[PDB]
This record gives structure tokens, C-alpha cells and sequence, in this order.
């Protein structure tokens, strides 16, 4: 039952990729910050690699 | 002075990529329908490969 709720975007200064054979190898490095749910809620933070469905 | 106009992006089902050695190439095979530039305009065709800068 409990999920995601606080749903944003990392940026791309504290987020880099680099491809070696065909291999998306993403590295982080750096801070965020994000805002804590409620009770139940969860404060998820996604990453968006090089593509869409990575 | 006049340039590109009707541009957008290809589509990924004629469209593939790899990686050999921070080189990414990517081939284009398939047809695709765009909208004729005017007198003058050009009729660009953008093509994103496996990230942002390419």
C-alpha cells in the first residue's frame, strides 16, 4: 500500500554517464535535496540516464 | 538568412545505435514523411542518438 509521493528530478551537475561496450555506467556524485513524506508516503528520487527507459 | 524550419526528431524504429570506443555511430534505415519548407526555408531533420550532445 505505502509509495512514492514527492516525485522530482535529479540534475544533471551532480549526474554523469558514460558508455563502455554498450554498457550505460552511470556514476553520482555530489548533493540533494528532497522533501521527507508523510506517514506512509515515501520520498522517492528517480534517475533518468542517458535515454528514456534507462 | 533563411534556414532550417519544419524540424523534428526521427523516430527510434529506423533508427539504431552502438558504441565502439567513445565513438557512437548510428545507422538510418527507413523512411520517414516530413513537411516541405517553404520559398526559401529548409526542411531539417534532427537526429539524436544516444544522448544529449550527439
Amino acid at each position: 500500500d505505502p509509495g512514492c509521493s514527492e516525485l522530482i528530478q535529479a540534475s544533471s551537475r551532480i549526474t554523469t554517464c558514460s558508455t563502455e561496450g554498450v554498457n550505460t555506467k552511470c556514476r553520482l556524485s555530489g548533493t540533494a535535496l528532497i522533501r521527507a513524506g508523510s506517514v506512509g508516503a515515501e520520498a522517492c528520487l528517480m534517475l533518468k540516464g542517458v535515454k528514456e527507459d534507462q
